[PDB]
């Protein structure tokens, strides 16, 4: 049996008092995750190559996710069962090479680290068949679904329906990958189509979205011992919400009840996002690493509720010895609401001493002491309807109750431990 | 560590619109599940020999078990534990090669693969000893438990009662096996008596059946390089609700309050019923493997509320290469309300292309992408008390709401994997 | 991967009706075990050690807990994640063979398996250094976090208050052991200083004790095949309620709201403890083992609402073979309530026939059949306010509703499996 997975565990404190609190900027999607996160979260993934004759085999995989909040020893949880798929190498006598799979699955996730952000996860339920070789690149084509709460409705007269259910949102992904463009340089596209897919008698709301679009181009560039990736991307409509591949062609949906049921007027995800991100990994030198990312996000919604978000950070480690160093995280994000107009800016600046299992910034297990200090000024904030956050912003100085979390200053400070294997 | 289980996952979409959707005839305990199983189901065992020395061993097993949705990537549950026993083989001296065991235990399971049906089942919390030789055959006995909820009352006053609790059900076990009835022909013989089993002070509703009887008669004959299994049951009162080994002793029991707490007089499962099977598992050449079931099951309720049910079906599977194939499945099924004496029937056709780790009808993992045609026309259905379904059954055509799905048609399709390790 | 864990599971009966019950007094927080445990529970632990370069290695450690209560196949369960910690041996060139960790951690606990009662465990999220050598003997040192539910509020005026908020309690643990005292016998000196820790701008309602301290001296001696252990711990306010090292700062806030929010007088746990044990296991020549407890617990609150008690039990082994043995338990247990005066006294007799992977006390799997008595006088229980159960207790003859058992007898039976591996 094969086990891997990942796993952060640790214990904090705030300067001001109490459990270690975590610093995230008010629209933003992210943050800088270095001494900076408040949970303890683990996938335990047992697998298999179940079969094996020639160059064929079969590969059994699971994943079951954990996520406690550290306060206690027995913290009871309801795991997230989000993997178990089988997958077949050169069963495709014709496509030799290719590896048709089915099943929960991890799909080709693109992520950025320190920020702990996935630009790219198409994840679920799913099939599709991977690694078709054209010569000049890899062809792998994908079919993944995602449903979301309500959005489907059995409409008897107008807007009054008799029965609700939930929206399944199909997506059909294609990526070409391995284009050599250039020395050290490789280029892959993707394309991704999605859409609402209700059963028989059930429709969407007026205004739903229904389905979207997403392109994205991706080039590596390997260098100084690591690489450097540029990403560009563009969503469309029902495919900016999720804003990773994922449709969400119902987004903004609702009702009310008096008992004659009413299905508001969707206030939909019309509109598209824009993406133009670079990060990487290199080394500068025997004593030096070096991760960084430099990340412009504009959801640009026809309903003018969207945000245009900025985030730069850099995270230096240097080598005392091969299994202790320093590391630094320096991160910046600044939010706009589209609506109020208003920007919401946070920096937080972390220094933290590791002994790591290797004397790479990738390497892990990793045992961390840090101090985290972190300092914003968020001019606006979601309304919030009492508990519920809404999708509409407000000024903090406007006599509304909105999440934001004014103009202050904080700092933490605590241990952990961080592995992947 | 030993790494075993099961597990099934898939993509599906449904012909008008859609998820998939699964076709099981209203008041069948079974659906030919080929192209027919939408969610992801899966059972992770861990177990290990934990000591040896000459001919003695422990081994340690436990099972956990995941049932999610599959409609998205992060599914929350709540697993069940089904499976924690140690079993100690070649302890007992005198009884040479007996094995003796306690725990939680999925005790020697029959069932009908192709319509995921088990017919003979008391796994559980339990403790026995199997495979006692007697010289012609194998003698195993044990006692496992389940329980229903509600039931055990401790009345005040005729009826009235001050409190409720949970009745545990015993079930006593004797197994007589390996027969040789007829050249590679043998014969399983079995006896289960079960009963509600009472905390003092409380009591049953007036009117439960408490205990029953089952007995089993199960023959095996070798043939084809597969086999053929004949079974036929009679199972007595309290054993007819669960109809596989299980006790319902207080089933039927209700009770309403006031506050006055009422216990109502319990609609018991008293009766009887026959269960007639045939299935079986064979290679017809060297491109043919076929499984195929034949039953017949009759729930005779003293008061009238059971179903007379016939069911039959078909899996070809034709070898295109050792590692692809295409099968067919083929079902069938019809009940008959014992209380209006209305049928309903349905047939579901199903085609799928397959690889799998092997040439057998049985290898696993195998993934699959199909169509799946059914047909159906309902009669009758339980009557739905909004939301809740009753035991109580109503022609479609009365006006009555009931859980039929009347007269249709309906065609899925999609991918899935299946596996056992 | 390295598996391990412990579990227990099996059947039982009550001899007047239904399933197996489980004694213990009311007023004492442990009971005798040996067939007298009526759950399944399960730690299944999948760790690794994922580096190793020389003396140094990263052992990487998990564990997730299962209770079901045994009563049907099929038992759904919230698990609970309680380890998930990295442990680096060696990193620390000037504190050679310390070992520095971080993550969710069973850190050092001490325990009486007969009674099942942990008297030193202040596991949970933490980090820490431990076996730092000093020569003489090895210094560990720890901070580990445990919450409360409420207990800090955000007060506009009086104890009227706005929020509410779960109160974190941190402990610093200072050990130092090996202390060679006397032939044979070893020495461990241990100090625990706990405190509620609330966030900037809550506060603990008044009365709350907020922090304390604790105190061990645990004295080991070898003879006899076996040890003896002999410990004397104080503990004061705070460390009182929990009672094993973690500390319970906000133990007794309540409020209720009418919508005005106030915060109730903390019925603290002001006061000190004392507890006086010594256990063992050793060999008494070929064909017997034993283990035993003596313990006095003392908790003197300044409320009055604390308890005074005595256990003594005794479980000696007889081996009729090297695989099978009886076992027999006793067991007696004296709860005086602080506040009425009252006492509460039971004894449970148990006999078990077993057999197990070893010819030692402490050898497992092990298979049982048991019997057990328990009699029982009780003369106090805790004020039962309908379900729920109050600090204050009252005695059974008073017309006063409490959780008191009475006067009684009841004796129990079943098989039962228990493993650590
Ligand atoms: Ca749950």
């Amino acid at each position: 049996v094969d086990f891997h997975g990942y796993a952060r565990s640790g214990i904090g404190w705030t300067g001001s008092g109490g459990e270690q609190q975590c610093f995230q900027a008010t629209g933003a999607q992210s943050k800088y995750r270095l001494g900076n996160e408040c949970e303890t979260y683990a996938e335990l993934k047992l697998g298999q190559e179940v079969w094996k004759e020639g160059d064929k085999s079969f590969y059994f995989d699971t994943n079951v996710a954990y996520s406690v909040n550290q306060q206690n020893d027995w913290e009871s949880t309801d795991p997230a069962f989000r993997e178990a798929n089988v997958q077949g190498k050169n069963l495709i006598e014709w496509l030799p090479g290719s590896t048709i799979w089915a099943g929960k699955r991890f799909y080709q996730r693109h992520d950025v680290h320190m920020i702990d952000f996935y630009y790219w996860d198409i994840s679920g339920p799913g099939a599709g068949i991977e690694n078709i070789d054209l010569g000049f690149g890899k062809l792998s084509l994908a079919a993944t679904r995602s449903t979301e709460a309500g959005g489907s409705y059995t409409f008897s007269s107008q807007n009054i329906y008799d029965e609700v259910k939930d929206t399944a949102n199909d997506v059909f992904d294609v990526r070409l990958a391995g284009l050599q463009t250039n020395p050290d340089g490789v280029l892959e596209l993707g394309v991704d189509y999605g859409r609402a897919n209700t059963t028989d008698g059930y429709k969407l709301a007026d205004g739903a979205s229904k389905d979207g679009w997403m392109f994205t181009a991706e080039h590596t560039q390997s260098m100084l011992k690591g690489y450097n990736k540029f990403v560009v991307q563009y969503a469309t409509d029902a495919m900016t919400t999720q804003g990773k591949g994922q449709a969400r062609g119902s987004d903004g949906s609702s009702s009310f009840t008096e008992k004659i049921n009413y299905a508001n007027k969707v206030i939909n995800n019309n509109g598209n996002m824009w993406r133009i991100l670079d990060h990487g990994a290199i080394s500068l030198g025997d004593k030096w690493d070096l991760m960084y990312v430099g990340m412009y996000q504009n959801i640009d919604w026809d309903n003018n509720l969207g945000t245009e978000w900025w985030t730069v950070g850099v995270r230096p480690m240097y080598k005392w010895t091969p299994i202790m160093s320093t590391l630094l995280e320096v991160g910046y994000d600044n939010v706009k609401s589209q609506q109020t107009g208003d920007r919401n800016n946070q920096y937080k600046i972390t220094l933290a001493q590791q002994w790591q299992a290797g004397d790479s910034i990738w390497s892990r297990p990793a045992i961390r002491i840090f101090a985290t200090y972190a300092k914003w000024d968020e001019k606006w904030g979601y309304i919030k309807d009492g508990d519920n956050i809404s999708r509409y912003a407000a000024a903090t100085n406007s006599g509304i109750s909105t999440n934001s979390r004014g103009d202050s200053d904080e700092w933490t400070f605590g241990a952990q431990m961080e592995i992947w294997w």
